[PDB]
């Protein structure tokens, strides 16, 4: 669950 703004976009962290 990777909740980083690296990661993509807004996620349910």
């Amino acid at each position: 669950i990777c909740c980083n703004p690296a990661c993509g976009p807004n996620y349910g962290c």
